RNA sequence: GGUCGGAAACGGAGCAGGUCAAAACUCCCGUGCUGAUCAGUAGUGGGAUCGCGCCUGUGAAUAGCCUAGCGAGACCCCGUCUC
């Protein structure tokens, strides 16, 4: 949401930074935590329940004086939110080497067609073999939309323009794809409302014909009070075990999702805040709440870095210490940046300034602009990529700039800008190599001295940018965050 | 890949990497010329030729040998004289 967390985060800061904390401060700070929940479309009775749940969870009346009050008061509300969002039932996860079939249900316009592509692309990126099934025969041009999205996501799909019965086409698609031993088979179902009994029974017919391993209900975040009535009715007929929340960018912020969880006792697997297929984020329970309290996930980021799994770390270190920074290494670093995933999630997980800093309006196309860097650098040959310094060689023969511009677009100014960026990065790497022993390997210098670390910190603080270093936390804050990444 | 045209299909130039019966350069074997390095390769022209096997005659010559004597002297004996 990136907005409720700020309000809730400011409520916890109001409770803290006070010469004293009595029974009046708690209530005062609890009012700010209630108003924020009310703005999140949550029922007033549930809010009055969380307020009473945290009141009994932290009694200052007979609280053993001498124990951290704030620490156990901020943790009392963190457990409340987590509980408020955790159903308590373990989710379903497909097994390797077995055909797992997932059936999607939801209302019209919920985004099931896009959800199929998002889930399929996520599993394909993770390494799963997946295929698409289009069992929509009521929405006009639904198969065309699914086909174009699938060929955009290079994911196999099945369907037919002329077939009108969704049961037969879905069953035959599953039967066809089970022959070639496909692991994940997701079937796209047309929109449906509980008021219409014909499609209501068609849903049971397709469910019995396919027998999905798990049923996923797609719920938009912009709907209001009408969510519970349809969700309970849908669960009463089919075995819904998980749900996916879409349109997180909406103003309604999915306030009915908490009541849906309290009703169905099922968790949300993923959330999507963008129309684009690549916008797909997990809904891990503990990290989501930890983000709301300025306690960003550290395990998730290190897990992502481990997924990056750099092949070697010794030859790179000795290259850096000698002050060599080539173009091919820069291209590999950019490739790792692209493979790192969405850019917003990288800095969202840090305990730093906040998660509502990466705006979708401009940085989404800024990533595509950065994509042009590899296009420009792909015109470089092996001699240029492996050269010790590209600026020196590029300053001797201008015709190589023309050759590079041949493969790429104009690039007359773009090549010069890329060379300036490479020169700045090369000087940064030269200084990092001149720090004289801040890297692993070689000698057994496991512990780093404070003097060399101070010199490196001074060098780092002088070249990043203004207005972001001051809010980072200063030298002490930056070093503490780096230590957090070390231990975490 | 990117880029340009084209609603699309598709088409043009062309970079990164790779390929050669058809840009150019160069190497090897062979061919022609030119040098230098050369000895368990011949061939007479000399030098040299106490030893070496060498093809050889016409001749009567070549090799091997050649103490003692004389004149004077102490004591003794033999003859003569004196007291
Ligand atoms: N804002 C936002 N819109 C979304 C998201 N996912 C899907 N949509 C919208 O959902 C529409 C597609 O819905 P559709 O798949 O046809 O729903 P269905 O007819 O029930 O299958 C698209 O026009 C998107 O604009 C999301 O994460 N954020």
């Amino acid at each position: 949401l990136a907005d409720l967390g700020r309000k809730i985060t400011s409520a916890l800061r109001s409770l803290s930074n006070a010469t004293i904390i009595n029974e009046e401060v708690l209530n005062a700070m609890l009012k700010e935590v209630c108003t924020a929940l009310l703005e999140a479309d949550v029922n007033i009775k549930l809010v009055k329940q969380l307020r009473e749940n945290v009141k009994s969870a932290i009694d200052l009346e007979e609280m053993a004086s001498g124990l951290n009050k704030r620490k156990m008061i901020q943790h009392a509300v963190f457990k409340e939110l987590v509980k408020l969002v955790d159903p308590g039932v373990k989710a379903w996860t497909p097994t390797k080497g077995k055909q797992n079939v997932i059936m999607f249900v939801g209302l019209q316009g919920s985004g099931k067609t896009t959800t199929c592509s998002k889930l399929a692309y996520y599993y394909q990126r993770k390494g799963w073999k997946t295929c698409l099934i289009c069992a929509d025969t009521f929405r006009a041009g639904a198969f065309d939309q699914l086909k174009q999205n699938a060929t955009k996501a290079r994911i196999p799909f099945y369907g037919s323009y002329t077939e009108m019965d969704p049961v037969i086409i879905a069953s035959e698609g599953v039967e066809k794809f089970k022959n070639e031993n496909f692991e994940i088979i997701i079937v796209d179902t047309s929109g449906r409302h509980k008021q219409e009994d014909s499609l209501f029974e068609e849903m049971l017919q397709v469910a019995n014909a396919i027998q999905p391993d798990n049923i996923v209900y797609v719920m938009d975040a912009s709907i209001g009070q009408a969510c519970e009535a349809q969700a309970k009715a849908f669960k009463d007929k089919v075995d819904v075990a998980s749900v996916i929340v879409t349109k997180l960018d909406g103003h309604a912020k999915g306030g009915g999702a908490l009541s849906a969880v309290a009703a169905t006792k099922s968790p949300i697997i993923f959330i999507g805040t963008g129309e684009h297929i690549d916008d797909f984020e997990p809904f891990k329970t503990q990290p989501f709440i930890s983000k709301l309290l300025g306690m960003g996930d550290i395990e998730g980021l290190i897990d992502k870095v481990n997924e990056l799994k750099l092949d070697d770390n010794e030859a790179l270190i000795e290259k850096l210490k000698h002050g060599q920074f080539t173009l091919r290494d820069m291209y590999e670093q950019f490739q790792n940046i692209m493979k790192m995933g969405p850019f917003s999630q990288i800095l969202g997980m840090i305990p730093g300034f906040g998660t509502d800093f990466m705006s979708k309006g401009n940085e989404q196309e800024s990533m595509a602009r950065l994509k042009k860097l590899m296009t420009i650098m792909d015109s470089m040959n092996d001699q240029e990529l492996d050269s010790t310094d590209g600026a020196k060689v590029f300053s001797k023969q201008p015709g190589r700039i023309q050759r590079v511009a041949r493969g790429s677009g104009v690039s007359t100014r773009d090549v010069q800008e890329l060379l300036t960026q490479y020169t700045k990065f090369a000087q940064m790497v030269k200084k990092m190599g001149g720090i004289k022993g801040l890297f692993k390997g070689g000698d057994m210098s496991k512990n780093v001295s404070q003097s060399q670390m101070a010199k490196l910190n001074q060098q780092m603080a002088k070249m990043m940018d203004p207005r972001v270093l001051h809010h980072m936390g200063g030298m002490a804050g930056l070093q503490s965050m780096m230590r957090q990444f070390q231990q975490g």
